[PDB]
Parts: C-alpha cells; structure tokens; sequence
DNA sequence: TGTGGCACTGGCCGTCGTTT
DNA sequence: AAACGACGGCCAGTGCCAC
C-alpha cells in the first residue's frame, strides 16, 4: 500500500502555506522510498514551480506542477460585490505546463478581483494537457452539494466533463469534518454514475502533524491577532499534513473506499511527464534584434564607427583606409565589418597605439561572435543610445562591463578601459561559455522611460520586470510577531537592535543568541518575550510579496507566458512570478536598469549651475586632475559626495589626502572589512616613508611589482589577484577568474587541486615552490576582501564629479544635494548643517516664495515645501500651482479658502505652520490655534458661495487671528524638527545658559581649544545624541564619539574622540557651580595682581575658573590655591570683569 | 554602502453597522 | 429612525532584497 500526495500546498501559498520546500521533499522521500511523487498545487499562483522542480529533481522525487485555481462563479471580469471557488489542476505534459502558465498569468492580468481568478471559459480554452480534480470543500461541486442543490452540482459536473473529458476525477479527501461525510457520499454517487474514478488527496498545508500550531500562528500573523482573540483565522482541525499511506487509510477505510482512491493516486503521478528546462536542458532565449546585415556584422559596424568617435587622435579615416588598402566615414566601417576572420589573421603576422586598439577591438569581437553574443550587445547598445538622445542620463558603467573596449566603443560604457587598467577578460572570460551580465545606471527619474522604450521595442508580451521576493528578515520577523503579542512598539524596537548586522542584512535568531549574550536573557525576565523570540525564528525562513526587480528586467525571445508566469504590481508594472535566479536558470536574457540617485542629482546641479551663472557643466569633458576638488576631499568635506559619506570613510579620506582619481579608486576598493585595515599601510607608503618590498617572494618579484606597484604592494583588486595567478602560475586569465571564485567559495578540499596546479606552473615559470605555496597563502588571504577595477573606476568618476561640483559651486550644488534627497529628514538635516557651516543663510520654507525643492532667492537658500513632513506631494504642488494662478497668499484665511481641506488637510496645515512656511502671517502659536475656527469659516464660505450670494453677501471676511501666548524656544524648536526632520535657526540650548556655562567648549571649538594643552587630553562636551559610535551635536556641529533626541554630557579623550563617562538630564540640572570669571586676551601685567588680590580677600571653598579667550582657541585655566567664598561674584562684577556662578566641573 | 524598488503597516478620516 | 460605535481604507510611514 503506497500513496502520492497530489494536493499539497507549499511556502508559496503565501497566505496559508507553511510547508518549506526542502523538509517537505525529504518527508515525502523518507515515507515512500519507491518512485516518490509530489504535486505542488498552490493557491492561485505558480511561484514555486521552477525551484520546486529543481529541488525535487535533485532529491530523486518526481515533481508534479499543479495549481489550485480560484475559479469565478461566472466571468473573470466580474467585480461583483457570486464569488469564487477552488479547483485542483495538474499538468500531465509540457503543453499542460504551458497552459497552467497562461491560466496563472491570465488570473492575475485579466481576472484579479480579491484573489487572481480564472473562468470556466478560459479553462476550456487552456484545457489541453490538464488533469482536473473535483476539489476541496471550497470548490464548486462539493459546495453545491452542501447547499442541497444537487441539480446544479450535476449540471456543473457535466460542464467540467465537457471540458476535460476523462481527465476529470472526483477528488476525495477526509479530515474529521461532518460536511465531508455528506459531500463524499454524494461525490461517490457521481463518480459511479458517470464512471469517473476517485482520487484521494488531503490538502496539506504543513509537513508533519506537529506543525499544526506553527501553522496556526502563521495564520495569526496574516490575521494580525493574538493567539487568543477569538475570531482569529483558524483551520477546522489539525489534519492538513503530509500523511503516511497508513494515516490516509484511517480517514478512508478499506471496507468503504477500496483500493481505487489510492491506486489512482500513483497512476496519475506516473502519467504526469513534465520537463522544464533547467541545467542539462536550458536553451538560451536571446530576443531578436531587427536590422542585408548580420547580427554579428552590425555589432562590428558600430564598434568601428565608435572607435573613430572614441580615439580621435589615433583612429582616423586615413587609418582605416590603410587597413583596407592592406587588403565617407561610415562607408569604411560598413566595409570593415564584412572582413572575414580567415582574412584578419594575415595582418598581425606582418603604450596604446592605433594598431593596438584595432587588435583588442578585433579580438573581443572575435570572442563575442564565437560565443555567439553579438546580438546581446546590440540590444544593450541600442537602448542605452536611445536613452542618451532622449534626455535620460546614463552612468559610465557598472560591474565588469567597463572592462570591454567594444562596450566602451559602442557607448554601452563610458570610461576609457585602456586609459585605466580595465580588462576585457574579467568581463567575458574567453575560456568559459557563460552569458555576461550588463547592468546599467540611469537617472532615477527617467529609468522607467527606458524600460518603456524596451517594452514597446521588443514587445509588450516579451518584456517584464524578473520578479523579486522576498524572505522574512530576522529583524522584521521579531517586530511582526511582537505586534501580535500586544507589545509596545518601542521595547520591541530595542529587541530588534540586539541582532547583529554582518553584511547589509541582519543575522538569524538561531545565531543572534550565541552572538548576543543579552538575547539569551531578555527572555529570562518576561515569559511573553520567551515565545516572541522562539516564534520569530520559527517564522524566519519567510517571504513578503512579489515585486518587480528595483532593477530586474527580462527581455524574452518568445512570448513570456510561454515559459514564465506574470503579475502586475500596484503601479501597473508587469512582473515575473519567478525570481532573479529562477528566471536566469531558464536561460532568459536578464538586464539591470538601476535608478541611481547621484545621476538625478548631477542633473539638477547642471540645471541650477546653468541658470545661476551661465556655465554649461559638461561632466564627460571635465579635467580629472582639478586641484580644488582633491583639496576638498582632503579636507574631508564629503558631506554630499557619492560613495564616500560613511563616518569612517570620511575620516579615511582626510587621512589619505587623495591627489589623483586613482586614489579614490583604490580607497573605495580597499575600504571594506575587512580590507579597511590595509589603508594605514597604504597611507604610510603613499606618504614616501615606507619601502614597498617583495623580499618574501624574491623569484616572483618580477611579476608582482608591475601589478602591485600601482597600489604600493597591497593586493586590493580582484583583477590584481587574477593577474598574479595568471602570470606566476601560467594560468589563463579566464582560469584565474575561476580561481578567484573558488577562493571565495572556500570549497573544503577542492582548493588543494588549484594549489598543486599553481605550484606546477609556478616552478615551471620561476618560483622555487617554497615561495609558491606561501604566495598562494598570500592570494587566499587577500582574495577574501579583493576588487573589480572597472566597476571601481567607473563609480569613482561619479564621486569626483559630485565633489567637483561642491568644490566649485557652490550654492546651487548644495541646493541640488538638498533637492535630490528632500524626502530624507536625516540627510536634509545633514546637508543643511553642511551648508550653514560653509558660509550662507538657510531659511525655513515659505508658501509665498518657496519652490518645490531647495531654492535660491537673491542670495539665500530657501527650503522647499516638499521638505515639510506631513504635507503630501500632491499638496505641495497644489499649493504652488494655486499660488501661480491666483496671486501670492494674502493671509491665513486667504490660504484656507483658496486651498480646501480636501487638498491640504488639517494634519498637513499643522506641519506647514510648524515648519515656518506660514510665518508671513504672524505668531505661530496663534496660527495653530486659529486653524480649526478658520477651517470652519472657510468651509462655510463655500456653502454661501454654492448657494448663490455674490461677493459681499457671500463673505463676512476672515476674523482676526485667534489669540494665544507666544511659543517658547524649546517647544518652537521641537515643532520645527517634527515638521522638517532637522532644526532650522537655533537654539533650544541657548534658552537655558546654565548648561552653556558648565560645558568646556563648542563642538566647533574642540580642535582649536585642545591642540594647545597636554598630550592626548580629556574633555567634557554636551550636546544631542543621534545614533542607534553615537553622534553628538551642538548648535555648532557634530562628532563621532565611542537613544536619539536625548541630551547628554560626555567625558572623553581626544587625539577623534573616545568616550569614558556619560550622564543625563534633570540630573545635570540638579548638580552646580563655582565662580568663573571671563577674561580677554587684553589683560595687563598689573591685573593678573588686580584680579589676584580681589579673590585673595574673599576666602571660602569655591574653585575659581578662568575663560581666557586666546588668539587661536579658548583656554580653561582653573586657578590654584585661592578658593572664593561666593560673595565675590557681586563684588567682582563690580569691575570690568564678567562672571558667573557655574556648576563645579570636578564632580563629573 | 546608494539607488532603485516595494509591499506592508500604522497613523489618521468617512461609511457602514448595530444599538438604541 | 437617530445617534453612537467598529471596520474601512487612506494615505503615509517604514524597513529589507539584488544591483
Ligand atoms: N553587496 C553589494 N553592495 C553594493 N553594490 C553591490 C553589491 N553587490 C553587487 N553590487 C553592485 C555592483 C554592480 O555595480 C552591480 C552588479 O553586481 P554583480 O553582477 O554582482 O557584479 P559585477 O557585475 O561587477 O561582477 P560580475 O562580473 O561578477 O557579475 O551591483
Ligand atoms: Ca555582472
């Protein structure tokens, strides 16, 4: 007695599926070792299909691709408020597979109401190659049976028989349910009257019986409720698991069901022959490119035309003519393209010169053609060159792409690959047939237009954005669970910050308990959190929904729906149901179109510069050795500079003091864990104060120097390693690539294969092999943190460009930096403090003068309206457009009647006041209070207006401003931050000078004050905290120092600043004092005994401090022996001396 | 470590519901 | 049948995945 589950749900039934693809497939395998089969039938989607096929196929299980369709009562177009029913479908052959793909697609594209639904119409259309089963209790026939409409059920049975023929089976399942008894009994009658054959299933949703509760809380995560609600989403029993053929019999006894329902299970599974196209199979689906031109000839054409544009001094009309005579401008390229490969290799046998360039270009074209990739290049070149001629910015390149001269020639790429040390072989390895990946950056504003170009150009049915998913992140998992358990957001957020982040994304909970000693306790305290943490790791291995790729795009060769199912996201984007890898594992052409912020920023910069001073910023024509740019990076003014804005990175650039672009390239490449540590070495060697020696490899030195000299002996770049291994070992440059992959995989002992191969070629070349083995040790060491130079170089250029703008412009530059990141309150705050500490005035927004983004009026910088926090984006434009058709706003009333509450709601209005956007109308506190009365007023004006009434009869013109007391500084500054993310103008701290007097400088004053003191001093600073390496901020600047909106006093050591002690608020305002005199630099000899005797005459026990405003820096001399007795303050302010009773610095 | 993207949720308001 | 209350989405806010 065996059995094969044909109705099984996986993790891909996103709402109620709990069976993970892996442990489900082993449980089927361990239960039935003989010819095991499993059908993936998920709720109205085909997501898992490919990964399920390839996981089951590598486990020796036979996969069956299925679909539990939502079928609409009538038409899939119905948006009726009957409903929809279930139907089990299985694909028996590949045409079957394809039809599932179409149905699953159509369900989403044509039939999506609440769920994606299909028609009995469209089922009939795509019925070829499909087996159908009568379905679960929620299906049509059993549903009709339950409703006592046996006539409708038989009529529907007939309808389906008319569609599927003998590929229709009566589906019989049994859990304890009383409805199942009635349905199956009548189903049994139908099955015998029409001679239909019953198939047993049991609609699994979890793997084993123990998973019932895990699944039951899964539902409580979608239902977003507590374990005890009630009314929380629950299944009727705990039976929906992958049962043993024995447990199946317990539900379906032999003396009542016989063997048929079981035997039919195995028979169907046998007759379900569906093969995809993965691994062994897989066809390359390269879309066709329209062109008496070969696909390979035209790519050639464009390359020759390209070089002439690319290298004007060394590749000319004259030059090409010579090459043809060695056998119009365009006519020569058209001709050179035809030259065959047997003809070409009869010239070579007869610094980057003209001839050198030809060879590299001709070589690359040779490899491209042979692999059969010229079509691929044409497609890419086409849409990039479109985007340029259509006001869409394009990055110089990303990833290995910029290594190809061809790419650069034909304008795919925009950095000279041979000026910098970029290698074609790192992009396409000539010695491995593998499809290259070409990712491209576009202006983030316009990227969609480029995708749209492709959509139109290659076909609507052939272009979609590869799909993206999503796993449940450890942090997000904790928060979602904590919500459910009725835990306050804040203490939950503290639990989420305990989990380490090792590479962008958080670590698992399983670990995060080993790695965090406090995520092994927070559990001991509360029993509530005991569950939360265990539950969150039980739910970790989960996904969100299915987005289109921020970058992923597929151009298929044949209609997408023939192989890959589709979706349409909320913005109408056509999206793949398969992810990145699944799509790529079906051999489909996948590109990345990235929206890059920096590009969008460099556009507004150019625009603003032009309008400001008539200068045409031609980024692709700028000198790359401009002094004032590097001097700015050397000063560490990286505030808005692409790629190098990290706290640490900023410090490193100040340390390095880069002088040429190559410094940026190397800095960006090495600054990462990892490699971060190699930078001090780089610097001391860069500053000509440490020899670069290769004594540890005397015989390899002849190869090492030429490679590692450029970078002071340090292997920084992946390319550097590849070359080392290619030259020392005799490896093919393409093989060295494979080696670097194998260094990265760290394959247990397959690494020892390359070792022996390395030493072999190493001896054969030079090294005595004692070096070889240890040289390989050096490679495996640096290959962990190694780098692709083409990618580094290309990106570095954007950094430069960014910095160059900031160096030379400067106001519009800053306003563009603000504009580009206007929706980030943290960055906006940052950019403002950069601008303000750079010499200009920066004003809060204003409904009468502000534009949408940062704007320059006269000689001031003025915040945009989009900068205000609760104001929508529609509202910001609305306000501005209303101000353009009617005049400037005359008063608050005039504002409120012109812009109905429909558009600028009360919440929005409030922020707008708090920002200072309406300050042109009077006192803020007064404006906030005046709101609701004037909103009532404004709403009432339209009532009279839309009831006839001219202009005097329709307006009892706006009452005065409802009175209230002016806001204090703390509360006013508090509102600003809430409304703008940052403080603008002041000053909070300047309201109580109690703290000012105790503190020991101004964040600004640190460098100036400390320099002249002892060696590596200690100091006390007070400001605000801004980090989850916390950042402290005055009204004068910020600092790195080793939660938010909490003030602190800090005792720390200075060299960078290292914290040693800290403290708190109401506590600080409780501690005190002791007499501080403030003396100028202008003090006589006969004063330092004027002041000395004044204090001598009033003893006590208060220490005396002196603020000596020096020439460069403000010193803090605490007196000596003298201890004043308080009374001295009044008698001291009774002369040209300013004094205060400040809290005593000692105590802290 | 931006940028590009996204869907999911949570904060805040009108409709629908149920209770009276 | 009228006034008082929950669910609705709303729209907005707020993190995680391949480049
Ligand atoms: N972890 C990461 N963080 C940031 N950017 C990344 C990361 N991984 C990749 N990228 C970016 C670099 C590229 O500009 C783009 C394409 O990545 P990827 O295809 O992995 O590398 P590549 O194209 O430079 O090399 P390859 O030849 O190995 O594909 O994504
Ligand atoms: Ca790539």
């Amino acid at each position: 007695l065996k059995f094969a589950h044909l109705h099984q749900h996986t993790q891909f039934s996103l709402l109620n599926g709990a069976a993970k693809l892996q442990d489900l497939l082993k449980w089927v395998k361990e239960t039935t070792p003989e010819d095991p089969a499993l059908a993936m039938t998920d709720h109205g989607n085909l997501f898992g299909a490919v990964e399920f096929y390839k996981k089951a196929t590598a486990m020796g299980v036979k996969p069956i691709i299925g679909y539990e369709a939502y079928v609409a009562a009538e038409s899939r177009f119905d948006r009726k408020r009957g409903g929809y029913f279930h139907l089990t479908l299985l694909a028996k052959d590949f045409t079957g597979y394809q039809n599932l793909v179409r149905l699953a697609s159509r369900a989403y594209l044509e039939g999506f109401y609440e769920k994606p639904r299909i028609d009995r119409e469209i089922l009939r259309e795509h019925a070829q190659g499909l087996i159908a089963l009568s379905g679960c209790l929620g299906a049509e026939i059993p549903q009709f049976i339950l409703q006592d409409r046996l006539d409708l059920a038989e009529a529907r049975l007939n309808e389906d028989l008319s569609i599927f023929g003998d590929r229709f089976f009566i589906e019989i399942q049994n859990h304890g349910l009383p409805e199942q008894k009635k349905v199956n009994q009548v189903l049994k009658e139908f099955a015998r009257k029409y001679g239909l054959g019953m198939v047993a299933t049991n609609n699994g949703h979890y793997v084993r019986k123990e998973d019932a509760r895990a699944h039951e809380v899964l539902l409580a995560i979608q239902s977003k409720t507590t374990l005890d609600d009630p009314e929380r989403w629950r299944f009727p029993c705990d039976e929906f698991y992958v049962k043993t053929p024995e447990e199946m019999r317990a539900m379906l006894p032999e003396a009542e069901w016989g063997d048929e329902p079981f035997d039919n299970t195995v028979e169907i599974a046998r007759m379900c022959d569906v093969d995809l196209p993965i691994g062994d199979k897989m066809v390359y689906r390269i879309p066709r490119f329209p062109l008496g031109r070969t696909e390979a000839q035209y790519l050639r054409e464009l390359t020759f035309l390209g070089l002439l544009r690319r290298y004007p001094d060394r590749i000319t009309e004259a030059f090409y003519r010579e090459v043809l005579r060695l056998l119009d401008e365009r006519a020569l390229a058209e001709a050179l393209a035809r030259v065959e490969e047997k003809a070409w290799e009869e010239l070579r046998k007869r610094e980057w010169t003209a001839e050198a360039i030809l060879h590299r270009a001709l070589y690359e074209l040779s490899v491209i053609e042979r692999m059969g990739f010229p079509g691929y290049f044409l497609i890419v070149q086409d849409y990039i060159n479109w985007a340029r001629g259509h006001g869409v910015s394009v990055g110089p390149g990303r990833g290995s792409a910029a290594g190809s001269l061809v790419a650069y020639a034909v304008g795919i790429t925009n950095i000279d690959p041979l000026r910098f040390g970029l290698l074609f072989e790192r992009f396409l390895n000539p010695e491995r047939v593998s499809m290259p990946d070409i990712d491209t950056d576009f202006s983030d504003r316009e990227r969609d237009r480029v995708i749209q170009y492709v959509r139109e150009r290659y076909g609507e049915d052939k272009v979609a954005q590869i799909g993206t998913f999503g796993s449940l992140a450890s942090k997000a998992a904790l928060k979602d669970v904590a919500r459910v358990y009725g835990i306050p957001h804040k203490k939950a957020e503290e639990l989420a910050k305990l989990i380490p982040v090792q590479f962008g994304k958080p670590k698992p909970l399983q670990e995060a308990f080993e790695a965090e000693p406090e995520l092994r306790a927070e559990m001991e305290k509360d029993e509530r959190i005991r569950q939360v943490i265990e539950v969150a790791m039980r739910l970790e291995g989960l996904n969100r929904h299915a987005s289109v790729h921020a970058a992923g795009v597929v151009i298929a060769a044949e209609p997408l729906t023939d192989l890959v199912p589709l979706m349409r996201d909320q913005e109408g984007r056509p999206v793949t149901q398969y992810d990145m890898g699944a799509v790529e594992a079906l051999g489909l052409l996948k590109m990345d179109f990235l929206g890059l912020r920096t590009l969008t920023f460099l556009d507004e910069a150019r625009r603003i510069v032009k309008e400001s001073k008539g200068v045409e910023l031609d980024y692709d024509r700028l000198p790359l050795d401009d002094p004032k740019t590097f001097e700015l990076l050397s000063r560490g003014e990286t505030k808005g500079v692409f790629q190098l804005e990290s706290g640490g990175m900023t410090a490193t650039v100040r340390g390095l003091k880069p002088r040429r672009l190559e410094d940026i390239i190397a800095l960006v490449s090495l600054y990462r864990p990892g490699p971060m540590e190699h930078i001090p070495t780089y610097i001391r060697r860069h500053h000509g104060q440490e020899p670069v020696s290769y004594a540890e490899f005397p015989h390899a030195e002849k190869y090492l120097r030429p490679i590692l000299d450029e970078t002071y002996g340090i292997p920084v770049y992946q390319e550097q390693i590849m070359q080392i291994a290619s030259q020392v070992a005799g490896y093919s440059l393409g093989e060295a690539d494979l080696l670097r992959r194998a260094m990265g995989k760290k394959r247990v002992e397959e690494m020892q294969k390359h070792r022996e191969r390395f030493v072999r070629g190493a001896k054969e070349r030079g090294v005595p092999e004692e070096e070889a083995n240890r040289l390989f040790d050096m490679l495996e060491a640096f290959a962990n943190y190694g780098f692709n130079k083409s990618h580094a170089a290309a990106y570095s250029l954007l950094s430069y460009q960014t910095a160059y703008v900031k160096a030379h412009y400067p106001v519009e530059f800053m306003a563009a930096l603000l504009s580009v990141e206007r929706h980030d309150s943290d960055k906006v705050a940052e950019y403002i403090r950069d601008a303000r500490a750079l010499g200009i005035p920066v004003l809060p927004p204003d409904v009468n003068r502000s534009g949408f983004d940062f704007k320059v009026v006269g000689e001031e910088i003025l915040f945009g309206l989009s900068a205000v926090k609760n104001v929508g984006e529609m509202a910001a434009r609305a306000i501005l457009e209303e101000r353009e058709r009617g005049g400037p706003f005359k008063s608050l009333g005039d504002f409120l009647k012109r812009l109905p509450e429909q558009v600028v709601n009360k919440r929005a209005l409030e922020s707008l006041v708090k920002a200072g956007a309406l300050d042109a109308f009077g006192d803020r506190a007064r404006l906030l209070a005046s709101l609701e009365p004037l909103l009532r007023w404004a709403a009432e004006t339209r009532e009279r207006g839309r009831s006839g009434l001219v202009g005097l009869f329709a307006e009892v013109e706006e009452p005065p401003l409802v009175e209230a007391s002016p806001l204090d500084e703390i509360t006013m500054l508090r509102y600003e931050k809430e409304a703008l993310g940052i403080y603008v103008s002041g000053h909070p701290v300047l309201r109580y000078p109690g703290l000012r007097e105790v503190a020991s400088c101004t964040i600004e004053e640190l460098s100036e004050f400390v320099r002249e003191l002892p060696g590596k001093p200690k100091v006390l600073l007070s400001g605000m905290v801004e980090e989850v390496r916390f950042t402290l901020s005055d009204e004068t600047g910020a600092l790195e120092v080793v939660k938010e909106d909490i003030p602190l006093l800090v005792l720390a050591e200075v060299e960078r600043v290292l914290a040693q002690a800290v403290w708190t608020l109401e506590e600080v305002l409780e501690a005190p004092k002791a007499l501080e005199v403030e003396v100028d630099h202008a003090l006589l000899d006969e004063k330092g005994a004027r002041l000395k005797s004044l204090l001598d005459e009033h003893p006590g026990s208060l220490p005396v401090y002196l603020r000596v405003l020096g020439p460069f820096g403000e010193a803090l001399f605490a007196l000596r022996e003298v201890r004043v007795g308080e009374e001295a303050l009044g008698l001291l302010e009774a002369e040209g001396y300013r004094a205060y009773l400040v809290p005593d610095r000692e105590v802290f």
